């Protein structure tokens, strides 16, 4: 005669992006047509003194 | 596609003299007639106790 008696799930652990202070480091942001943007540029204009 | 995120230029860190803690050393006069002027001087008299 066997008997089980127990069945438990181990609680999975959840990270979010957003919340870590890591985050802190980026400017997230969403934008839905990055499969196409093959590079992205920015270009700056210094005059010196 | 390329994408161009923005175009940046310097803005200078404008520097007065009279905006500054090495002009509490300097009297500053402003003289129109300088030009003209070849050579300045001052004259000191001392009597000793």
């Amino acid at each position: 005669f066997e008997a089980i008696f127990g069945t438990f799930c181990n609680r999975l652990e959840w990270v979010y992006f957003l919340t870590s202070g890591l985050a802190a480091a980026a400017h997230a942001i969403k934008f839905h047509d990055l499969n196409k943007l093959t590079t992205g540029k920015m270009l700056f204009h210094v005059q010196v003194p």
